[PDB]
RNA sequence: UUUAGUUGCUGGGUAUAGACCCGAAACCAGGCGAUCUAUCCAUGAGCAGGUUGAAGGUUGGGUAACACUAACUGGAGGACC
């Protein structure tokens, strides 16, 4: 699991301003980190359906935020997906 | 109570022997055969040419990741002509 230091590092790397925590870039970066971290857990425990539900919710939330960011500003969307290595 | 036998030689008959001659399918004893053939053991040899394309492998699409999927390789078989 990620800790406070890792989350603070992600927030500092992707913030758009001082004390910025709610921007779509920060939110998508945090969700991507959490999903990538949970991949390892779901490798070991194949039948944790109850936790896989929360994982699916995280994926859906990230997709919605990415769509909103693409609608608002295309350049920021491309920059963010390039930075995090997301295919779309 | 019957009062001529016996020993030779020749002949007829019978008995034991193969017993007038030829003829079985068999049964028993001891030896000879696996240079044919049946199975096995050891050591060698042989199978023109042409098809089909199993497992496995690599790469590419696809997903939150699995899944799924295409192409190329690969050369299996009491496999095919």
């Amino acid at each position: 699991a990620l800790t406070n230091a890792d989350r603070a590092e992600i927030i500092a790397k992707f913030a758009r301003a001082e004390n910025d925590t709610g921007s779509p870039e920060v939110q998508v970066a945090l969700l991507t980190a959490q999903i990538n971290d949970l991949q390892g857990h779901f490798k070991a425990h194949k039948h944790d359906h109850h936790s896989r539900r929360g994982l699916i919710r995280m994926v859906n939330q990230r997709r919605k935020l990415l769509d909103y960011l693409n609608g608002k500003d295309h350049e920021r969307y491309t920059a963010l997906i390039g930075a995090l290595g997301l295919r779309r």
